């Protein structure tokens, strides 16, 4: 992770690259989505709204996904702050990472021509008693419905198509993610 | 570990202790009930029936429980054979061990005065996709129903009451198990 | 694992005493060792008497498809009828072997469970090694369903739907399905 | 974890992102609650009070819960300081996270529309002597009560309802969290 | 475990040869598996002759409460008198079994020690699951105190005081206390 | 760890505040003593605030802190938040008279020290006598600081004993329960 | 592992051994190989005219251990019938093909797999060349025999074993690995 | 490593001259750094060349494409220089450089091969995994076919097993444009 | 380990072969295997000192020292010991093979034979390392000398030929002097 | 690793030494270390393509690939690169030692130099092993070739002298032509 | 490790002593430690090649190959290098002690010095073990010879005295001539 040195009339600014890009309102979501990661992303979003609440934000996405709970943390913060958030998928947006992909501002969800996108149903787990397991099964189906509902609004697909398409891992080409409504444009070079 | 050696007109007979008890139609269950334990007990019942379809069998029970699947194999085998299986609880009959205790021939279900009986829900687990967890949830619920149903038929208790009393670990004195209908007699002196 | 002695002195362990009455016990996962033993017992029992029925009590969670076919093909191969009796649970290959009992003589105890599902595999390595492996297991799926079809009376396309994920069956349901012929009462 | 560098009279001050947010009286809680996280929140609270005992504090919560003891440290300190503390749940506030969400200054507890809240009874352990197990059991029941007592004060549901409702895992949406009185408003975009 | 022989040919191990003389050696940790061995021997022995005394040598550090009662209850159940003899050590559950022998026939060798203490347990999970466990292990402390009161002559209250922490007794102090009837002199 | 390039404990330290938010081991005690000596050095009359949320730890490391509190010139206020257990509770009690506090929901626990011994009968006799001796040292100082007798303290610490903030005040472990 | 009693007391595999049946139901290592060879030597000693039946359900194993069995089969006088049940793969498949001409069977759902040998080399450049030359030399020994035993050219066997190749019992018959599929 | 705290390390010194060093396995973190460095450099100056040195065993196909598409997306030319080894995904990134500006040093090595996968589970899930990795092989081949001039058929054959190319055979293959002579 | 029952002798399989004077070596050679072979050889002599004994070999080899245990016992006893290699005779496996009775050392047509240096190791002081070094070079001469006598091949050739692993075919081992005849067909 | 501070600014001792055009290679050579060396080389070129570079070498060696990254870079840049062996230059470290500028390859009196064959590994199918074997043999030919050209020895001689571990005295490496002078004192 | 500040120079403690020409060797000697010391020595020579250098020694030792790198650099540089043993200088650590500038090798009154043979190891073929055994003896000779020159003791005597571990009191290291003066008070 390189450092960039910037000079001001007061002294030297030492920026690691992600922090220099963050000065141009660029957020890089480059790993698995978990709590520490959500906390980082949400904080960057809150910081940038403060700096300027009228300028776009660029959320670059290369994530194999992760926690649904952490993704909603991100999602909700996107839907809540004042400036538009463009999302660029580079490489891979799978599961929750493709969810945030579809969560960018209308007209402003991009993917590079070779970016891959995956939609699937969420993974959970339960041990112990018959009632414990039933509580956990009901919770996960409930969050399945929530995810399908929101995706529907975002893509324009019917909940029932989404339900069938996410039944097993479904890999989408950048061009197929446009047909699907997950992204708006494929950024051609 | 020990051995008993017997004399027959035409040679000698070396029996491990459980084998010498089997000859008198006594079966010992003193472990967790996995498939192996199940396979051995079913074999033993089938053998004892093949010797004398009339004479009683004795199944002593000191078992903390195990595979639900392996309980029913024993249970149904006990119901299938012609001889009356007398169930005697020594020490601890827990989980699927008390279920098996209740399976004994009616009138011939016993406990020693200081023997413990525990009844609870079955345990389980699922990992993976939402619809896989739903399948595992539905299944475990269906076997709770199935167990409640058989327990009800044998104890004289209602399904609702068994449903409440098994919600968490429930410990029963031998006389409490007598008063619940899990056993017939507390064997003194 | 108990012993039984009878009159030198015929000293048997419990399963071997049951073999004398033509009873085979499959009460564990089906791996290659278990297959070899069952197969061996089946051959032994044929050599003793090719006319008298054989009784295969089943309580198995399943295992190696390959090891399951060895048993399946041996049952088909020998002369004596092989009755299958499901006790407890017959899952994956267990249920498939259950269905392989001699026609009219496939039984279940009242609280026996049955489960049918897809075979389970794995592949690692080069793209074309993965291809070879996918193609192999899909080819064995077809093989499984076709035999399962013949023996249940169900269509190839129904077994495909019904085994797409874990499908837990009641004894009555398994009779309805074609996997067993009778539920044993009492 | 990214850095922000500001230009001041004195020179060039570089903050980590969470420290830039602290200057705006924002506190972020994104992890489990353990003795270190406790100490850190507490300290940020003692720090903000020192800077301005009048202006509101904003505490964002996305946490799977944790230590009853560390949670209570945070709780007591919110009550102790003069400035109002607004709690905003994003993503997940579970067990002690949700208790803390409820600890917000009345009229000023929020959730984003897809945030989840979970209430359960506390978890613990005990080993060794019968009378050592009793001391651990008595203590966990005393804290269960202390937890219920306060939740009741904070929510307006009774001590007996919370006891029934927290017996197993209980998943609430934000809208149900408003009905339960765990939060005041659901923030809409 | 060496072999003895009786002239077919009777091949024994030492415990099996002592078993012929009605001696049962309990010389290890008390788990369900070991309670099994001991219950069976007792049942077998009652079957061979319900009058002749049975000898229970005890060298155990303790073990499962429920495995202990299994043994304890079977001694009371069967007709023949069980003579308990404490060699080496008998701690906790093994000292409860020591005191469990027929009246007048609980013995210990001059240098045997005996230990009485609280039953040990463990609870994990939710507050309500900790309650159920806590109550269960208070209920079994009482049973053990209760029974031990009848067996020693000591009151419930002294036994509560006396089992609080570990408490090692001399063979002579176990006689005073009422755990054994006599210290066996050469 | 909210950080400026001052971390957050370093900012509170500037206001004479010391946080004890972990097990008491050598390093923690080193850190805390070091802070005590340093704060004494910036100003020897101004109060010190010592917050405690500590499961406890090394008797020895606790003592380094105890004697450092009594040794320096300024008063050290102890404020229990969350839980102060075993050596934490001792440290809570170790603050200046009139200035030992607990927040209304804080919990205190007192007990015996724990320890170990392996090997030869006499090596075990040395370790045994050592632990029995440090128990009396703890029980003695707790008597001088609570107002309870050394006979009532042995009674009370024999097993894990949990006190409420109000019961800690009844008992003399603290002077006040801090409100609101 | 059940017991049978005649008063003589065998385990099932030893009972079957009396009827001249050998079962090969495991990986082929040196121990399994040691035990088959011995069985075949014993059976020859018993009677040299009577056939021997080798039942096969094995995923393979050591090439060098397969050859012990292979060579022992060729060397003894009685004809060894090989029967594939379940799976005969890698070196197992080769041994199946090693049965007496006209006496190589498979059951209808048995599977056959043929592929390259597998090996390893660590160390210096020249130690790796020795291992490479060696394993290539064994690949050709295998091919050449499969060719003598199936009728297929060395060129064809070379290709058809480049990656894992799964055969139905019917394809194994068409290929020459076996003589008959055992119906019914 | 090695450091001026002014931390201002050697790679930071090189970035100042528009040199990006890739000397490790390609995973998400490495890709992120690379992409970020590529975006950073564009923002600085849009018409000056960028130098990406490649000494990589390769790695994640997905991480590789991130860099690839970033290279195609931005405005300035990205020269690729292979040093030592550029294998599987690395060789793909080598081929990815601006046309006429892809280099290798005389002793550098290049290896091309199939993508590497895995698959556990039900028959159907294995089928899904196979189809995807076959779809990613076609995709790699097809791009490499544009990039090299060689056809889809040749590339397919030539990537069947590990294929080790010298720098001079890499020029002949059209993977690089020139061998950097001293 | 299958059983064979005669009439009431109950020899397991290798024991029944021992009855026909057959000794099976089918594993690594270490102290247990060696001790077993020796005991078998001594037993067999006792029974009858004229009749040939047949030792089948399929060994990856093993301990040099355990190899000599076997070798020396073979020479010592009075019966001829014919060595048949089946499958693999590597290292100390092929030494033993070459040690059978002259004119009576065989290999089946597809058997492989590997000859190589002995492997060893040394940790510790410089002086301790030299002691271990000189030992292993001495046992290398010991093996090479015996090899020469048993093959007719010069000690110089054996020194070159075993520098790295050498993989002979049965037919090559025949040429080399390691076996007398290849057992066709 | 100790700091040095300058005024006009803290430095590593290593980047202090880099201000004097000194590069230290004091460890095993894998990609990370090569990367760092290459980068140091390219930086020093940017700072002046005229003045020489001092590359001290204390390495047990490592990756062939990573070594060749350094070797080629040294060849490529404009300035002369002096190589100085202190302590140990083994395997790929000694290949890089003989890679210094003409007349500018040195060793200290007690530096040891070791040359040997490259090491590798291969697992899987015969063909995958053949591919592996052939690639590593191709890298032997490459190494030997470049050594032959620089040391003045013949390919056939370098092959024999690197067959196993060859430890060379500093004087002996001057004889062999790996270095030019032995630095004295 | 604590920080020192100058009005702003933020030195870590070792880097403040490097300012006063003091180098601290406290750990085991390996390729990294040796690379740091060599780097520190080169640096100090460029700053002032006339002023003394102070190498404080407290080490169990480690790699011979690492130590010799430090050894060769000390002799090679212009400044005199004083070596002071604090606590312990074992094996390679005592060798460096003996390597200080004449008249300037010191020890603290309670400093302990141990000398012995180098340790090594070898696994593999007979010839592999011989090559290792050879290298280590050549290493032992070399060590012995350099220790002989520097203490003024014969090769035969150093040979005997280092056979097993030899612990020397601070004063005995002076008679034996490893150090020059023992430093009071």
């Amino acid at each position: 992770i390189p450092t960039v040195i910037e000079t001001t009339n007061r002294g030297e600014r030492a920026y690691d690259i992600y922090s220099r890009l963050l000065k141009d309102r660029i957020i890089m979501l480059g790993s698995q989505i978990d709590d520490n990661v959500a906390n980082s992303i949400v904080s960057q979003l809150l910081f940038l709204q403060a700096q300027d609440s009228e300028k776009d934000i660029y959320l670059y996405i290369n994530s194999p996904g992760g926690s649904v709970t952490a993704g909603f943390a991100i999602y909700d913060t996107i839907q809540h702050i004042k400036p538009d958030v463009q999302t660029i998928c580079i490489g891979m947006a799978a599961s929750m990472g493709s969810f945030l992909l579809a969560a960018g501002a209308k007209g402003k969800r991009f993917a590079l021509p070779n970016a891959e996108v995956m939609i699937h149903q969420p993974l959970g787990g339960a041990q112990g008693q018959a009632t414990e397991i039933a509580i956990a099964a009901n919770h996960i189906l409930k969050t399945r419905e929530k995810l399908n509902r929101i995706l529907s609004e975002r893509t324009g697909q019917s909940i029932e198509k989404i339900q069938k398409d996410t039944d097993r891992d479904n890999f989408l080409t950048a061009e197929e993610a446009k047909e699907y409504g997950l992204i708006d444009e494929v950024m051609v070079p």
